[PDB]
């Protein structure tokens, strides 16, 4: 449809590849590219990672250095750390160069204006899809990966052949796809992932726990072992990447299947609602201003949460128990 | 009433000006201060707004120059520019002057405690009442502009007398009037106006572009005529300023008359419940923090509103249609 | 799309053309008309208006004598006033006429049934876009005016060659755009616009001025000075239809704008829901039925509410106000 | 305070005396008049009502002839058979007549601009307070009968002097008081009190009839014995008028006393919601419109109402009753 299955590797070789971090997904992308036959700069903070870096035998230069010397760069550090970076080693430089190409893994911080480049410069996006560490292995196996692109800025007109032929130098596509989109739609699904569902899940969990071991006297022990102490859930979720989240369900015992549909077809308005709301405060903006205070405060709430959760009552019945097992 | 019509240039001829700013507004007052037979220095930042400065024969000091030699000063500037201006170039130079005297053309930044100048000083205000370039014509003609004023802190007592000299050294007076208030007043009309009839008109013409386009197969063009894309509104804003809101009503068809007074009468309330919200929502003081955070955490909402607002239907088919008039 | 740059005057001469009304839109297009190389006739009332007919070199027929001359003809007259003279001076004589065109400016009397010509007739429109007073000043100029058109009944098929050919000899066109559309559609159009946007803006603006004045100690003269009494939005307006509606803002203070974007966006569904309510009302017919009642009253709703803004607090602060500048 | 307890008869004699009408309320205002020394001229149809004219004695003109010999005129006929009578025989015949004076009995037909005279006449109001009949004894016995007055329209400059001289003229005053008011005031009272506390009245002792011989077996005869068919209300009403509305309590019985002023102040809040909507719905002309269609339409509500009414079983009930006491 939309989808691209293969591609070239067309400019990107008789230029310079910038990655700025050696961390969960820079290490990894640029170990791939190395891999890839290209010619390793990393522009990294000298910290611990500077070790990482160079123990595998990279150029790394700093930050600037890097950058001078790149044509193309790539912003793989979090979404927190940035807007110093970019101010202080970055926006700088900028400006002599002219035809570079600045490229990103999340349309976070640009979505939402927090970053500015100037015209001079192209400005795309490239995302994977999993938990960084999840590629390492599915690349040691050498199967296609997806990702995503889009593009923000084009003053050149290669913007969609750079996207492409950098997905392909990641090793993302041959074996996966590659959609075309924008940024807002990624950081969008992104964020409505890491707000709706999994939080919902969490909580419905809590709420049964404390339920059953409040109101019918049941211990914990049981409760835990059903809810989520046993990996029942983890052959679930691979049973759907396989087969299809439904056609699993197949697998299963037909009451199951029964009071599962049933239940889920009666209460589908309400986290319809929900997730409205929540889609709709991002789509705004206002959640990015939320974070971006929280940091500027000291991350408070942050702390009290985790604080809150760690020191509720199924979390001590889990230490107990997953020390009974030897789980770490 | 409570107003004046003329008054005296008794004190502001004997003492320097200091007008801290360029733009829109410093740039206009300080010709006509000039015009007035008066002392004309002027601080500002060595920007392009320096040129400006020194291409109308201005002595341009820098702004600590500047408050040194004036005994009395202007911040036309903006207002989210200063609190940073204010404790730099300012704030260290007010302990050695003692008969200072300091004026705002916007009491935002000191009706919320944002500036808290020391008791040696005076503090005044006075304020135009249009789009700052709409002043330079209706001088050009020579006929008087209103204003208001209000004080703040009167350590001598000549404040009032140098307000109005003031007023009448710009020429807002003779020609217009010269109302006494407050700070808080003026800052909560401002805001009153920009958020309460401005926003609700235009998402009230949005809404009736989205209805009318998508349930009842009229096209955009037709939509846009009507609306806005014909200079009716000019009209009658004109005929507002020259007889009156509604005697001006007088020029037009009965059954507009009939249907819009009673459609008026007909929703006062709920426009007075938003209209209070929002009044309060000020006179606390909850406005000017968020705004003070949005600066603070990178203007993200303002960003992604901006886009929204730029990258709707109605937008678009503005813009082809504008091209098919050549209109910019 | 939908829109014709330019057409031909192909039949519209070698016939005559009536025109029906010499006050704001009669008088005016018939001068166009004239300009365009055209045989004027003009039936109208013996009244102050015939003098006004005859004071620009005409031939004032009476209606019977003009339809019963042309071929063609116009009823600019307003939408009250008629109903009686289509019943007695026009009804009788169209069973004679054939060939006969009929061309409105405004659907309004047809698009709700309340005439209904024979089958003999063409029935058409073609809707100017401005106050009247408007375009005399826009042609002087020489500049297309945008108009729209539409047919309800089509006896010959030359119908929209007809419309096409009056749109250009009353000159709309070159310049400007002429839309095809329907009378459902126009009329729809102006009553939302004549009850949506316009009642709320001043309802609005009224209960700004009561809450300033009645709860925070404001002087009526800052109020006024600030909301209306100001140039202000007659510059928008302008802004607005050369620039954009947005774009435009760029022109402004930024707190201007985020105040504005988010309050907009903040109660968009409130007056989406008021719109649905009165389009749909209109859709229906019901606002025809309680106007043409008013008018078989005797206007007395009209009178009160006159009344009542015209004795209200705000219109005579207005008064002693636009005394002191002089302004009628 | 804006009292006045006596005037001058100073203008009016020397001029003509136009009474429109003969009926309750122009009969006897003539019959004062005759009686204060003045020259009688009485406009009206020649109906039943001209012989009542005639049968005492007076110049019954008809009403151009006496329009035309009055230089002064009353219209004391009802305001449902106005506007016809204006239209016809009157509008046309005051462009003559400049120094003219109009007033009024009942500001209904003028408040609500059913009736606009020309700027040439001078439009006043003066009004009477009870049945009609019942001014005819209350001057019988020779004491003052209050009135309103307002004034519309001043362009001489007499009319108050004409308001007092009239008020004299008809008695009203001395021995009463004369209150100086608009036409919207006495509009709005006498509709409040048609619209608010008679209706309430009835409605309540309607239901308390029907709860009780509907679910506590009681025979109507008590019940209207007990209600109204008693002429206690009667007596309760003349101490009002002679004592006060309060104190007249007094002369009760103390349970009466302790359960009524509970009760009343239980449910001020409820009358006053409706009053509120009442008074509103009039202040606009609602009503007016209402009424005016209602008797365009051919006077059908009223008829259902009356049937509903005489035919309900209170009102059956009762003829028996009043029949066996031989009350008509
Ligand atoms: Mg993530
Ligand atoms: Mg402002
Ligand atoms: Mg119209
Ligand atoms: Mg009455």
């Amino acid at each position: 449809d939309k989808t691209v299955l293969d591609a070239n590797l067309d400019p990107l070789k008789g230029k310079t590849i910038g990655v700025i971090g050696y961390g969960n997904q820079g290490r990894v992308q640029a170990t791939i590219m190395r891999e890839n036959g290209l010619n390793v700069i990393v522009g990294n903070v000298k910290d611990k990672y500077y070790e990482l870096a160079k123990k595998e035998g990279f150029e790394v230069y700093e930050i600037d250095e890097a950058v001078r010397r790149s044509d193309v760069a790539l912003l793989l550090i979090p979404d927190e750390v940035m807007k110093e970076v970019y101010e202080k080693k970055i926006a700088p430089v900028l400006q002599g160069k002219k035809e570079f190409v600045l490229d990103f893994a999340s349309g976070y911080n640009v979505a939402f204006g927090l970053i500015r480049p100037p015209k001079s410069v192209d400005t795309i996006m490239v995302a994977p899809r999993m938990v960084g560490e999840g590629i390492m292995d599915l690349h040691k196996q050498g199967k296609g990966y997806p990702v995503l692109l889009g593009v923000k800025q084009d003053a050149s007109g290669k913007a969609w052949d750079y996207a492409k032929a950098i997905a392909k130098g990641i090793g993302a596509i041959p074996g996966g796809i590659a959609v075309i989109s924008s940024f807002e739609e990624e950081a969008l699904l992104d964020l409505m992932s890491e707000h709706t569902w999994v939080p919902i899940l969490f909580g419905a969990i809590k709420a049964c726990y404390d339920i059953a071991v409040k109101e019918y006297g049941v211990s914990p022990e049981a409760a835990l072992l059903e809810f989520y102490a046993s990996g029942e859930l983890a052959e679930i979720a691979r049973l759907i990447a396989e087969e299809g989240i439904f056609n699993q369900m197949v697998h299963h015992s037909t009451t199951s299947q029964y009071g599962t549909l049933t239940r889920m077809f009666k209460y589908y308005d309400v986290v319809r609602r929900i997730v409205e709301n929540e889609a709709k405060y991002i789509w705004d903006g206002s959640f990015a201003k939320e974070w971006s205070l929280e940091q500027q405060a000291g991350y408070p709430v942050f702390y009290r949460l985790w604080e809150l959760a760690t020191q509720s009552e199924m979390a001590k019945a889990e230490k107990e128990l997953y020390k009974l097992l030897g789980r770490k």
